[PDB]
């Protein structure tokens, strides 16, 4: 579009709210293309994220780990302000993969403590792609220590089949899981730092055995299990995005399925079928489609089921609704 | 279906074959839905899996590692007598990835020594999928254990190819690919153990460093080469399917491709095309379709050739037939 | 074909260039099926993988790693000349992915030093394929040694999109990505071994952890980077081919996409499109299509940040030309709160 073209196009501000969980939006285009304003302060703060106690110095966007979903429509343009406060010790900046030039925007927003910056692009392809901080020299350490996030471009008319077939979701959650690499001492114990840089050398050292201690969802190990299970009910459809910045994930629903799976995570590329395991690779986001057809409760995992039950990365459905005999029965239960 | 029309419908009683060979069944379906009977007993018994005497305590569905492969058609019922024998000492049950509700059957099918189940499952995806114990707190260290297997749900009409072309397969094997996690002493030798539960904590640390000691195909490294090597002819269309509950997979054919590839597992998904390696993402089944076309020995492995020919994870296929100079022809034989 | 009308084919011997760059070819096949001669000698040799100048004793395809990317088209005979040089001390194969029988050509191309084979095979379906060496009971240490390459076989009528549009490359790269295995000692330093043979044991033992100390572009950490770096230009259409004989890559172009992906590399599979980033499966190759839309550095990595930047898969492309402000601009620069 012209100067005057996109100077006169609407300017619309959005406010974010943490994962799991997704902003208010529109899965059809209201209108014509807008510039959609985010803003996300950067934290820097100690999390424990299992049940002994372990400490991890995060780096969140919005607070959270992983941070927060932005939603767009393809040719709409996303307009962040980004806020480094004088508190933090590091710079930060942000690489969207739906953006196109200057490292996918982190060359252009480098902000030390203290600063703050305000990137625009035009987010020309449909899908959910990842974002993650990206200080050069230090890229893998920023996002594996929780610098990432997520954002969905829908079409202008919404998700469809492979047969132009309209899907619409009743609910959609973010789930992003995080690798984490925390140094343990000569007895097995993970240690504990005073400040983030602190533990920098024998973070790095942990990392290069490209072994993860600790693979979870939404930043600890639990996070979206028990009362913190996501919910839905027989008959509902819902939408499950899904994003790695930096390791291979391979997410399944244990009850259910992947209906629909846009596996690449694009929404030109029409999605798999009927998936039992779907495969994200390390450096993006997934989503898969599914209605619901039992009630109870299920697991979402990574179907490594080591890195799901051993290291974290296992969430819970919560399903009300009525027990469907015909799709599973019980012919004869447990007994002697 | 109501229940009364389930009733209603015929019953037929398969026997199972063990792995890599498959049992009796038609392709394109005989008849309207049936109910499909099958019975597996879950023999915990000691297995062998390398040249250096290497045991494992398996948890094994009919006395197999992987389990048995069954095949339904779509929208038939599976209809599983699962039983653990008194001569067991742990809690088993069953999660089928092709079913929907109770974890995939598994919080229906919780069976203790001594005890038996039947579930039914309505088949309504079309596909090879994973099936594989899970019981409540021990799920990767039974699936590592060697508790699974898959199925395949053919579509009612046979395959097809993306173009809906008919794939009419003259053989069927099925090539269940294990990670173990196989403890060492100080001098890397590695251990024996009296009873399964005395394994569980040596083990548990193995399966952390997400490294497996061995990846073998049916069971133990060689498992199928010599005596059991696969067999074919040129000219004759082979499906092999392929399985990995815990961990992903790159299967290849040396000296071959994948002509057909349902690298998802999902017969609704179209198939890749022309492949020389396809992926399969630990969680799942995939199944590829191949018309041999030269004689001799080939070589099928995961295609981490570390993994194939270090860890074990190599079979091969004998086959017969005339040589064709035209693909393939030594223009000058090696020579000074 | 008989052994009459292959022998009536017009034969075309091509000269072999080093990665990342690709010999000429045109994309759409220059009449009928053709003979096409290539001929590469197998060098054991030293060298070296970072800028610490960590050595490994490697094996490599017309002395490179990768070696170099063939190319022919669909139906065409690719003809190989393989040499094993008498200074050489191992026996070498090679298998083509590309290629129908004997172990891709491995039974049939055992050549011990002071040896040479000819092999000829029809290219008989279209896509990027990896090729390796495969020496009975050695097989993962030749190719973690860093012989193994690719082969390009375009259709006759070139590339398509995955709906029948014509797509044409301006230029196109070759990345073969190479994981190494390198014995530490007590210190963590790597060692250095005087012969290849001194290195197998401690290497093995490396092998069996699946971690490799070293993921590289073009056989050594930052080598397509500085003068070696790629280029391109604003509205540039490049193919990028990218191989990996033993290991999973994630391929992703930060700053760009993927328009066009064939990440089974094989082009009677529709690509995928809009991507960030690929997958590779270790034993294949891939091939991405991009069109450039802005200038500036970007690199090209395995996105496994960790592989990428610490362990040395990290490649840059320089892009000339004029700035595009509705794609992306910085509307208030990093300044103070
Ligand atoms: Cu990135
Ligand atoms: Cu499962
Ligand atoms: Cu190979
Ligand atoms: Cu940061
Ligand atoms: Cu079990
Ligand atoms: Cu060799």
């Amino acid at each position: 579009a012209t100067a005057a073209e996109i100077a006169a196009l609407p300017r619309q501000k959005v406010e974010l709210v943490d994962p799991p969980f997704v902003h208010a939006h529109s899965q059809v285009a209201e209108g014509g293309p807008k510039v959609v304003e985010f803003t996300m302060v950067i934290e820097e703060k100690k999390i424990v994220i299992d049940d002994a106690g372990t400490e991890v110095h995060a780096m969140a966007f919005n607070g959270t780990v992983p941070g927060p979903l932005m939603v767009v429509h393809q040719d709409d343009y996303l307009e962040l302000t980004l806020i480094n406060p004088e508190t933090n010790t590091l710079m930060h900046n942000i690489d969207f993969h739906a953006a196109t030039g200057a490292l996918g925007g982190g060359g252009l927003t480098e902000i030390n403590p203290g600063e703050k910056t305000i990137l625009r692009f035009k987010a020309t392809k449909p899908g959910v792609f990842v974002y993650h901080c990206a200080p050069p020299g230090m890229v893998p350490w920023a996002v594996v220590s929780g610098m990432n996030g997520a954002i969905m471009v829908l079409p202008r008319e919404g998700l469809h089949d492979g047969k132009g077939k309209a899907l619409t979701y009743d609910k959609i959650y973010y789930v992003g899981e995080q690798d984490f690499y925390v140094p343990r001492d000569e007895n097995g114990k993970y240690k504990k730092y005073e400040a983030p840089g602190d533990a920098y050398e024998d973070t790095v050292k942990v990392m290069r055995t490209l072994t993860p201690t600790h693979v979870v969802f939404n930043g600890a190990v639990g996070a979206l299990t028990g009362d913190k299970a996501m919910t839905a009910a027989v008959g509902e459809k819902v939408l499950i995005v899904h994003s790695q910045a930096n390791r291979d994930t391979r997410p399944h629903l244990i009850g259910g399925h992947g209906d629909y799976v846009w596996a690449t995570g694009k929404f030109n590329t029409p999605p798999d079928v009927d998936q039992e395991t779907w495969f994200i690779p390390g450096g993006a986001a997934g989503a898969a489609f599914y209605t619901f057809q039992q009630p109870g409760i299920y697991a979402y995992v990574n179907h490594n089921l080591i890195e799901a039950f051993e290291l974290g990365a296992a969430a819970h459905f919560k399903v009300t609704g009525e027990w469907n005999d015909d799709l599973m029965t019980s012919v004869l239960a447990p007994s002697g």
